């Protein structure tokens, strides 16, 4: 008996659509029996938070159908995927996405080898538990650290600040790390009965920084603002005012940086408690973005929200 | 005879303001005559253009009555001053930025040793003709390369692309390689007679992404727009569609990246020809700015514009 | 109240006698009450046996006197001391290893700031049950894991396979992750009654290399023999014949890798079943000699000694 | 019209005789006119002196009758040869390596496309006069810095201390580095009449390091001796009592380091110009081992190996 392996597709094929993936990587049938669905068609730069909301909710439907789930999603935004699959699944069957930053047709492509190592992994009993993974290059990476390093290279997919959990040789898995922050059933985040998500925008400082992008935001009544930082999280002056008033007004602000490593800490640069910002900790803006929209699901209060980016 | 040495400081002492530095440092003393000058007193996230205009051209103004500087200045935006330095001053003598990412009265406080071999950079003949560099922990880095990569590591400031120039061990320096890109005296950048450099923002691309922050600059009438793209400088559509008809009635749009190694690469993602966007090659989006500014005080034909990426 | 931590030297001062080491670093006072004893006193470099088997007795001994330790010890060998005591130490209080890079008189000594750090992490109750930690440079690395990646940065101790389990900030550790290899307690190496341990030693491997390295350890009688091989663990030909012969002879043989990260994986290169070789995993040389020392302690069989490779 | 390039092969194929590339890669003919021979064919790991002083005759003699040189090679010893070359070949042509790390027949198998990007670049002008070139993973590394970083990743080819010279995208070469050390047609070294070198061996160090090896090289006549070194050189004690009288007695001592990144710097641990050693500076152990060889067809006085080992 093989396990049982549903792969979801999000856009084109990343092995040269989704049922001639056993014919385009024959290997696959001697480690699982794979069924293919074609969810929605999309370039993953167009990623968008009903795709999100349809994700989550057929793996949480399927879940009992199956023995696992790998997910075919471009590397643009596969980081931000991931990080919000991880907080509203609630299948702790292994949840494996996976892409391809060479096109199918061309030399030495990068994603035959990578769809069969996530099916390896997905197959895998000792993938349980661990929340959504991203296996790109033979590594196994956890869906809250897990970002792209570079722009072309094969190899972009790293976890940054705290590691992978696990490395593939000849179809195992030497897995030595598992996340310590909660996640997929242990959140109370739950998208079963929502159609949309809050508003949430992201703001780049630099020298010089406009407060328009800002502005724009607070005027479209966003509900909130993630704050590309400089540093460990520092405003430019005048962004720092706008997104200080906003948040006395109900804006939730959260900081975080544009340096793309290491924690954006509580209280060190800029007096949160006083403004009613959140910090990020390693959170990078685009991730910030996503455990801040499913926050102002549950609550609208700055110190309640600091702790949801405490323990997720 | 040693060499004399300039210290211009931009807001805070980064050994524990500017003439207390020899007393604060007195191994100064064996390597260099060093003079102090406040030139402004700014918090490094607040930097702007004045200050950079200030700077280009008290550097270039006094570059005969010194045989080298030394710029201190806070890390959050010590990137972008160093790449704009780089581009606009005419002196061929070294120019050398240093800063602390620990405070000063902190333990094991990193700016009294970053200082020093700061100077110790400064006064090598061999450190000529080089560009503007950069000096943190031990290693010397050029202006153009230079970014954080961390929010509060000491190592924080490292050559993502192309590697260090060169790295100091007992007060010497073992250079190995120099920039190919032009720099200093080889731009037709000048900046002696601007009192303002054109507009130019930054917006972020990620999941769900709003067009508003594009919008609002664009009807501000900014000269310019960089786009921190997904990817290899891909845009959300609705910021795709924003910028494109931007660029068609005249606003300059370069195609950067949120991603941070790498080139965004011409023509791969995104038909740059056909909108007349221009890709920001291994610029990141707060150093793509430097140069989109300067290269609108020669011209606003994006094929130009592309050139002089290409160049600098 | 709070903890008493007990700092255990081995070489000199890292920061400003053992017993001054609170008015070196008074800041220590407020986060524990502290005791020093000097262990032994020698240079890193000159690592050996009889230090690491007084050192872990010791720890065993007094580990109920106690809430943690801290031992200051110099960097060269930091990894292999640390890696030891982690497979030997039978307390699961925190044991805490540091040291500094730059010497205590040097401009911007790291080694209060490291000392701090350490006796921080040692004082959290979230480290315990951890294994034997390294803290450096606001980082907390597991034994296991940790090695120094460049020769003279203040940065150089990385986790390069698995990452950090912690990074600290103000005096605060946000653990994120915990090593899933056996460690501490659950070992079954017990060195209480040892005196000495087998001979383990290690041999390079490169173009043209001489098998007389290998031939003056096999004639000497050593127990085991470690190859730093040629990329996953290969070995030049004199090299391999040499060692195919010891281990048909009884010799224990490890490869391992010259390479600094990744694993020296089994049955790749190298047929280990038919030759009676072992292969490190992610154990780099100096690593896997440990390990190898305290697997041959309790046997001498190849299929044996590869389980142990890869439990602990 | 197209340049000519010949392939020179040392081992089996890395797409797919030699005389095939182009029907393995057809896409060779659109940028050259490829000849292939094959000069070797052995497995890298066995890389000896004699393969060297082949290849680099060949290419000497070669040099007139063609535009450019690429070199397929195993990926174990790549930088041990590439270094070698580096010194020797007097044809300021394109010299370039390249190699695979997945095998030819395995799934996105990466050697293809390494191929095509090493011919790409064998044919660009603007890659000449910078040393011979190692191209693997769409980058270009000088032979000097380059070496391998893990032991299965397609990534690991790095030039660790300095960084890379280019990187490569659509067949476009973005130079922005070249080495500054000497290479090439400007050293001394000249192979062209030699039929051995000069025999040079490395000693590992670590805690309670035996003397065995060193003791064996010393008794046999060895010529030269690496040390690789724990930390910055240093030596362990029994070691270091072997090597100091093997300097003494007439042995060439070079004191490089296992750390894999970083100088090795004169008098900081150790007193080399009491005991007559050599600093290695970046270059790693069996780096080392290579101009250590050739500078003692030269000279055997340290003081003069050091000079060398400061110039190439």
């Amino acid at each position: 008996h093989l396990p049982n392996i549903t792969i979801l597709a999000t856009g084109g094929t990343i092995a040269g659509g989704v049922e001639n993936l056993v014919n385009a990587v024959p290997q696959l049938k001697d480690i699982a029996n794979v069924k293919g669905e074609q969810v929605v068609n999309i370039g993953s730069q167009d990623m968008n938070d009903n795709v999100w909301l349809t994700l989550a909710k057929k793996i949480n439907t399927d879940c009992d159908k199956t023995d696992g789930f790998v997910i075919t999603h471009g590397t643009t935004t596969m980081e931000e995927t991931a990080y919000f699959l991880d907080l509203t699944v609630k299948c702790d069957k292994p949840v494996v996405m996976v892409g391809a930053m060479r096109p199918s047709t061309s030399m030495s492509a990068d994603g035959p080898f990578n769809l069969y190592n996530a099916v390896v992994t997905a197959a895998d009993k000792a993938s349980a538990n661990r929340g959504v993974l991203v296996v790109m290059n033979d590594t196994v990476l956890d869906g809250r650290d897990v970002t792209t390093t570079n722009t072309t290279d094969v190899a972009t997919f790293k976890s940054v600040n705290y590691g992978p959990l696990g490395y593939i040789h000849n179809g195992k898995i030497d897995y030595q790390r598992t996340p310590a922050r909660k996640h997929t059933s242990d959140t109370p985040f739950d998208v079963s009965k929502l159609n949309e998500l809050p508003k949430v925008g992201i703001v780049y400082n630099y020298a010089n920084a406009s407060d328009l992008p800002a502005k724009a935001l607070v005027d479209a009544g966003y509900d909130g603002i993630v704050s590309a930082g400089v540093g460990n999280g520092n405003l430019y002056k005048s962004v720092f005012d706008t997104l200080a008033t906003a948040a006395k007004t109900g804006t939730a602000v959260v900081r975080s940086s544009r340096v793309p490593t290491g924690a954006t800490t509580q209280d060190a640069e800029v007096d949160d408690a006083k403004y009613g910002f959140v910090a990020s900790g390693t959170l990078n803006p685009q991730k910030a973005r996503v455990l801040l929209q499913l926050a102002l699901t549950q609550t609208k209060d700055p110190q309640q929200i600091q702790q949801i980016f405490n323990q997720y």
